[PDB]
């Protein structure tokens, strides 16, 4: 297909050094996963880059949504326009353990990709959410049966990532 340049990392699994919005403009994949706080605040990390690349649309989508159905659960998702980036936009909630929330939801948070056959996403509760990349990198593989290529924007990580794999 039309993802280019990614190592395999399992049978399902692929991963690359990229910046997720350019992949995004670049493929047009059906499924963007974003990185979401449970009030579809999009204001930085992967989520404020994802917004910002939509010329706000992001944000009027997701206020409307929060204003007619509230909230979403840490470790939940929703399902919200794609705008010029995707044909759908998959807002999955990962714990932030800076804010003392449950790692044990990581693996909730993944479980939302197995509704979908292929998916461009992020590390989960990566960078700003505090967790370890490492660590989410496994509840990944351990989680997601579908397609899933995964867009790693810090060169040094990437390369951590893959030189520990097991």
């Amino acid at each position: 297909n039309s993802f280019s340049g990614y190592l395999k990392l399992t049978d399902n699994v692929y991963i690359k050094n990229a910046d997720i919005v350019e992949e995004a403009k670049k493929v047009k994949p059906t499924v963007v996963v974003n990185a979401a706080n449970v009030y579809l605040k999009h204001g930085g990390g992967v989520a404020g880059a994802l917004n910002k690349a939509t010329n706000n649309a992001m944000q009027v989508e997701s206020d409307d949504y929060i204003a007619t159905n509230g909230p979403l659960k840490v470790g939940g998702s929703c399902v919200l326009s794609g705008h010029n980036l995707a044909k759908h936009c998959l807002h999955v909630v990962g714990p932030n353990v800076n804010k003392g929330e449950d790692i044990q939801l990581l693996k909730s948070a993944y479980e939302n990709f197995n509704q979908h056959e292929v998916l461009l996403a992020p590390l989960l509760s990566a960078g700003i959410f505090g967790a370890d990349p490492i660590h989410s990198l496994r509840v990944c593989v351990d989680t997601v049966r579908t397609n899933v290529y995964l867009a790693v924007f810090d060169k040094n990580l990437y390369d951590k990532l893959v030189s520990s794999f097991l």
